[PDB]
């Protein structure tokens, strides 16, 4: 089973609603982002699961054990669950020293000394805290008080490790590294991790699933590839990618496009039928295409006039070196396309752009839901 | 209405026990200070004010609010309480202003804009931050980010902040400084503060009351004037000051004397009263002066021969420019005064000492209880 589980969880304050009835199954041994907006209730999350903030009604489960039920008067302190917060000021005794702070966990479960001794000395080696030992964090840096924290949460096992935007503070060069270097960690360890961050790239780069979260609701569960390639609604499709996915309002015609009305793109057969089959032939549609899958036609790999081609105007041409970030116009629409360097767009001047329509999506305009 | 109240209160761990039976009123507004030395319990104090740490026994109350109870199975975890934690640098949200950071709170608490406006700007400007508030978080040093997450905290307006030794990370100028802006910044709020602290002269310094503690248990609760003068028993007179208060066993005799063994001094008249209603008169007490209340007689205000005054050989003089610390000893007693520059006191010479009758204390020798 889950290493972690939350069932129907809520937390509100009066008619403000932080969380909405999330349920989310968290495996074990997995490395789990929670991304999403400033705001989105995954900070809420994580401290619910840490045992930081009770839920409002909902359970939750750590293992096999119900450490939250409001409903039935269960709740278990965060001391007493089986996670590591590796989050220093909440984690570490500024007046103990650092030896005493990692083995803390250890001499509550009575290790024997010799053991205590040789474990708290073989983390802190493996995080150069070797040298710090006999002070106390009061007295370290804050890298150096994070590294403490991270050491005292390593050196025992707790089923699961939590932590909150820990590279935030980091210079670029040492963030890249740092991402590498905390998920070859956590494969090492095996231990089931829940990591916020507002950050895409960081996401998408260290986590095995992530669970983008919006106004306190669950938008999707996915593999980086699920949550950029099959976007679950609009949200999702906007929320990540650089630039954003464009989007535009589409009727699904009768004899297969998607009419924008200022022009027309023919679907596939298989995206027309599935449309078929669901109802939304003769209905206004949201449609979306990212950037990097619009192409200038004097390169593109396939050029349909009709189906996949459509002339706009140029606005707007960013030289970014390795690509053209290039601002399109067809009448009272108008997208984005990241085009090759070689392209001899220039702006005011028209352009024939092709779409990879096997890269398209088609959402409900009502709903946001993705057909497709 | 105490802002934070602790009653009868426990934290132990098998046969270690960190904090016993402690009962401590923190009154609204007052920066209260906790002091010790390392394991004395005042950081798990806090964290069990805090919300990080269950009691094991006992009650704590946040404004009327009961949060702990363990007997009645009540618990409110961290986020729940209304307190702000001040640490290290908290969750600056990125991509957002410096006043849309501190207003974002407000923001939730659907607070007019109006008031979020003012609110927002007299935070910056309590704390420095009025040409920054158009700015995002990476163009600010860490101590502007910093401010701005304090910010953050001070405008959701908790009933009580905590905080244990922030500043010790600082260089000791800064220290200086910082702790006098922080002081200066409660009082502009005037909300509850609890400050941890090992730091004497810090506690001494912030303090509207401090809360001394000694291996688990609150020695005395009292003005920083007060722990000074009127310390409650021997750790808290030993504790405080620099060089230390001097301690000899005495006996209180029948003619109105302590008596050194080596030497005696005459009690003042109150003194021998209280000590002879209590039944000590004829009993082994400690007696104890501090080193400031000892005279070179050669400048003392007033020379009793027999009451006041002893001959001591010199056996050490330190030259501190502003003042000497002179080790003295009769026969087998030492003690340690400082005394005036001016003073010629010299290693291997004897001088005449005037101890200040009016400055000593006189503890119970098996309880260690000050009677004055
Ligand atoms: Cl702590
Ligand atoms: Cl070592
Ligand atoms: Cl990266
Ligand atoms: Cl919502
Ligand atoms: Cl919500
Ligand atoms: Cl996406
Ligand atoms: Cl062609
Ligand atoms: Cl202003
Ligand atoms: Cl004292
Ligand atoms: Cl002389
Ligand atoms: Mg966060
Ligand atoms: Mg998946
Ligand atoms: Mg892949
Ligand atoms: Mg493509
Ligand atoms: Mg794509
Ligand atoms: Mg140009
Ligand atoms: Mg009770
Ligand atoms: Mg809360
Ligand atoms: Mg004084
Ligand atoms: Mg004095
Ligand atoms: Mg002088
Ligand atoms: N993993
Ligand atoms: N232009
Ligand atoms: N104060
Ligand atoms: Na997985
Ligand atoms: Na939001
Ligand atoms: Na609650
Ligand atoms: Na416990
Ligand atoms: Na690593
Ligand atoms: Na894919
Ligand atoms: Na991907
Ligand atoms: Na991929
Ligand atoms: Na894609
Ligand atoms: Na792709
Ligand atoms: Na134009
Ligand atoms: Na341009
Ligand atoms: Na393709
Ligand atoms: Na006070
Ligand atoms: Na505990
Ligand atoms: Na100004
Ligand atoms: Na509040
Ligand atoms: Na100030
Ligand atoms: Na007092
Ligand atoms: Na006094
Ligand atoms: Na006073
Ligand atoms: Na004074
Ligand atoms: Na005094
Ligand atoms: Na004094
Ligand atoms: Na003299
Ligand atoms: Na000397
Ligand atoms: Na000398
Ligand atoms: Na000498």
């Amino acid at each position: 089973m889950a290493g972690v589980r939350l069932v129907d969880v809520w937390k509100v304050f009066g008619e403000v609603t932080a969380v909405r009835e999330m349920s989310l199954e968290v495996k074990d041994g997995e490395f789990m982002i929670l991304l999403g907006p400033s705001g989105c209730g995954k900070t809420t999350t994580l401290r619910m699961i840490a045992g930081l903030e009770e839920p409002s009604r909902g359970q939750i489960y750590i293992g096999d054990k119900l450490v939250a039920d409001p409903e039935k008067g269960i709740f278990v302190p965060p001391k007493d669950r089986d996670i590591a917060m590796v989050f220093q000021s909440y984690a570490l005794y500024p007046h103990m020293t650092v030896y005493d702070n990692i083995a803390f966990p250890l001499k509550l479960r009575k290790v024997p000394r010799q053991e205590i001794d040789q474990r708290v000395r073989e983390v802190a080696e493996l995080l150069g805290l070797t040298e710090l030992l006999n002070r106390k964090p009061r007295e370290l840096s804050g890298g150096q008080r994070q590294r403490v924290a991270l050491g005292r949460a390593i050196v025992r096992k707790p089923q699961v490790f939590l932590m909150d935007e820990p590279l935030s503070n980091l210079d670029a060069k040492l963030r890249v590294r740092m991402r590498a270097e905390l998920k070859k960690l956590q494969r090492q360890l095996g231990v089931t991790t829940i990591y916020v961050t507002h950050d895409q790239v960081e996401a998408m780069t260290m986590g095995d699933r992530i669970a983008v979260m919006n106004r306190g609701v669950l938008q999707q569960v996915g593999s980086p590839d699920e949550v950029y390639d099959k976007p679950a609604n609009t949200f999702v499709a906007g929320f990540i990618g650089s630039p954003p996915m464009n989007f535009l309002d589409a009727i699904v015609t009768e004899d297969g496009f998607v009419d924008f009305g200022e022009f027309r793109l023919k679907l596939l057969p298989d995206q027309f039928e599935v449309l078929g089959e669901l109802g939304y032939v003769g209905r206004e549609v949201i449609f979306g295409i990212r950037p990097e899958d619009l192409y200038d036609a004097m390169f593109a790999q396939v050029r349909v006039p009709g189906e996949n081609l459509v002339r706009a105007v140029v606005e707007i041409v960013e030289n970014l070196g390795s690509e053209r970030i290039v601002r399109l116009r067809v009448g009272g629409v108008t997208f984005v396309g990241s085009f090759r360097s070689e392209s001899r767009v220039r702006e005011g001047v028209e352009v024939d752009v092709v779409f990879d329509m096997k890269k398209i999506h088609i959402f409900d305009k009502t709903t946001g839901k993705a057909i497709f």
